[PDB]
């Protein structure tokens, strides 16, 4: 259903760091990918990895159902784009 | 990929109405459905129809790619859940 691609230049992540308002330090890992939204070319997307997750290797992926959740106004939203081998 | 269902009790919509901050009147049509998020049972979801759209008849649906868009922080988000016969 949604075609996602991690290009050989996208095989690494970066880490942002900080502290929660209540004192607790955090760390977000992000990676980039291409998502085919049916336009002339795929678009570029930033995804945040879950804690303990390695970067996704190059390849073809599709979206896992766990990426979705119901939001606070009752509509479906994306939580975190979570991927599985295609 | 995502299983969506319009139950025989969900075959109608409701309309909210109003005026934009700049004077222009609007009207949103919404309908309810069940979305299988892989939990014990499907969850209940509100969807806003696009202008000129009739309510979806009862049945099985899946999500159309046009439901997705890149948001202003670079991540994938849902615009409006837009459905197609399964």
């Amino acid at each position: 259903m949604i075609k996602v691609e991690i290009k050989p230049s996208q095989a690494q992540f970066t880490t942002r760091s900080g502290v929660s308002r209540q004192g607790k330090p955090y760390s977000l890992n992000e990676q980039r990918c291409y998502v085919d939204l049916g336009n002339e070319y795929p678009v570029l997307v930033k995804i945040t990895l879950d804690e303990g997750q390695p970067a996704y290797a190059p390849g073809l992926y599709t979206v896992h159902l766990s990426s979705f959740k119901v939001g606070q106004f009752g509509s479906l939203m994306i939580d975190r784009l979570r991927l599985v081998p295609a």
